[PDB]
């Protein structure tokens, strides 16, 4: 038979908990406790979801449930029920977390490495760490290469400010090549088989072939006006960035061409964007007055706006519980917090459909999942 | 005298188009029973229209067939006709064909169906069944009075297979299997085969006695991945299969450093190998864009945009391009804009975009030049 299958992972804004709903319908999977809350990440695979509990020191491992074979001309996929692996991460105040092709690379802010690991052992319950050093524990990013990272340089003058550039080092922590100099560096996507980080001056842009790791720096298009980047998405069928640029706009970067930039001015502030996986010419914000907002990419606007929510003024408590967006098939999931349930829009009418409730205050989400035949 | 035809089947609809490849003009449509995925012979004489949920797998006459006087070559040129043999069981799969014997698998059945390609274009239907154990998803090799065939999950055959062995036309075991977990990932070049499972290849050779099958282990150097399709070099020896989606590994059985890997700027849509020019492959990606590979430099030489995105995300069977090579032209069809798109293979330069009704999806092209008079 041909089976269907997506699931969503959402983490409690307080509680230590993260739940799974199947996304097609809503019914409850599975509920898992972990140390603290949880920021959730999916791997490229969508085999392996990791909560990041940076309050906690920990990093958990969830196996999805649903995982793929490529075999051409048709994908099968292989379902089973969720499960909390026994990988954990340990370390002062885990921060980003990367992975790219089954390599795994977790920043931890307070320790003077980061791990690298692959999804296939985790997958098999193993833990095979190589710790990085980073020099001095800094709010920094490790991306892994084959038999490379490139990971951020802390300030040299006061490690607690913003790193001061990116550079490749060999797994055992050993420097390739120049220093990447970008000051204030701040965000970090992938798009296809280029890697990005934002900083005060540009992007640096990431590739690997059949060496070390290469670094190019994208300067901002003098047609912006002034800003920088902080936090980046990445096209998943289509190969551009996205970055907030100021608090109320957002810019689109393609990293194939000359023609690299274009600024979206937003209505009112950014609270979340991501990505449409499915529907490559898309992507999409929220915003603090409770829409959600389509971006058509290609055209570089804004195509419609739906409210959502009630608003979510953030001038004054940036700190408390906001929608974040996941897409999972042909519809678009926005968590309320606040109202303790999720809104499910239809991806290309761009209304509502449903509602999911759920208890607590549901903040963080990913999603997987995909088709495939079943022998 | 030169001559290529196109044979592309609908996505959805039971439909099979013929195009001449030269001009762009359509030549002949064929009603079968199910959407059909489709293989063309060796020889480039008959295309074979599998159709799984159907139950059969229709045999089409391409009108482009060559015979000799040796060397030298004619070209034969009719018109193209579905013939009348058919195979029959449930749920046809894998098309295998070695040297004008043909194996086709049923994923439904206990048995592979063996025959010859001579014998489909002068009408017999003289179908040699080779017992597989089991129904599952597997693939079947055939050799001179032997067939190198997927071997069951012990536990249940729903799994995937684990393994191959040779066996002789009646399915019994000859020698030792070849375990390789996991196994899926098929291709021939030149007098190698290549089965593709979690832990390597097996590659399977024959002279007079039973074919032989080894396996190759992949390079404890390279990333993790594994690769799980495969083409095979026509005119060069090689294997290329994924390694992981956004990669491909390019396989050298001959040589002790047998893996080469190619990161590709998004996840693979569709490969094929150049027949003409066969130092190349050709790669379409999600993103749109058409990828040549220069097989003996081990990169992507040049790349074009030529569809709009077709993400990898979503179904498996939401439709998306196929790619076929035919003289010097390159063809890719855009089925959610019911056309084919034509490029120059030496520039990549589009040079005609022919729309099909319907949503044009698989693909293969056959033809060449010959002497007529
Ligand atoms: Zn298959
Ligand atoms: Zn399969
Ligand atoms: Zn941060
Ligand atoms: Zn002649």
């Amino acid at each position: 038979e041909d089976v269907t299958a997506w699931r969503l992972f959402i983490a409690d804004h307080d509680k230590p908990v993260v739940n799974v709903i199947d996304a097609l319908d809503g019914d409850k999977l599975a509920t898992f406790n972990v140390k603290g809350p949880a920021n959730l990440s999916r791997s490229e695979s969508g085999a392996t979801i990791f909560a990041i509990q940076g309050s906690a020191g920990v990093v958990s491992t969830i196996a999805s449930g649903i995982a793929f074979h490529d075999h051409g001309d048709h994908a099968d996929i292989d379902i089973d029920a969720p499960k909390l692996l026994p990988l954990e991460l340990t370390g002062k105040k885990p921060g980003h977390f990367v992975e790219r092709q089954g390599k795994i690379a977790q920043w931890f802010d307070g320790e003077d490495s980061a791990q690298i690991l692959g999804e296939s052992a985790v997958l098999k319950g193993q833990k095979n760490i190589t710790k990085v050093n980073v020099v001095a524990p800094h709010h920094g990013v490790a991306v892994p290469y084959d038999n490379y990272a490139v990971v951020s340089i802390p300030n040299p003058d006061d490690a607690s400010k913003r790193p001061v550039g990116a550079r490749v080092v060999d797994l055992q922590g050993k420097k390739v090549g120049d220093d990447a100099l970008c000051p204030g560096l701040h965000g970090s996507a992938g798009s296809g088989d280029t890697f990005a980080l934002s900083c005060e001056t540009g992007l640096l842009l990431i590739t690997q072939k059949n060496a070390a790791p290469v670094i190019r720096h994208l300067p901002y298009a003098k047609t912006l006006p002034e800003g920088s980047t902080s936090t980046l998405i990445g096209g998943k069928g289509m190969q551009y960035f996205i970055g907030n640029y100021g608090p109320d706009r957002i810019i689109l970067v393609d990293p194939t061409e000359s023609d690299s930039f274009r600024l979206i001015q937003l209505p009112t502030r950014r609270v979340h964007f991501v990505v449409d996986p499915v529907r490559a010419k898309f992507a999409y914000v929220f915003t603090e007055d409770g829409k959600l907002n389509q971006i058509d990419v290609l055209k570089g606007e804004i195509s419609q706006s739906v409210r959502v929510t009630d608003p979510y003024s953030m001038d004054g408590h940036w700190n408390d519980p906001r929608p974040r967006i996941a897409v999972a098939d042909n519809k678009i999931y926005v968590t309320d917090p606040l109202k303790s349930k999720i809104i499910v829009l239809d991806a290309t009418s761009f209304k509502k459909t449903s509602e999911i409730s759920v208890e607590g205050q549901p903040f963080n989400i990913v999603a997987v999942g995909g088709s495939g035949k079943v022998h």
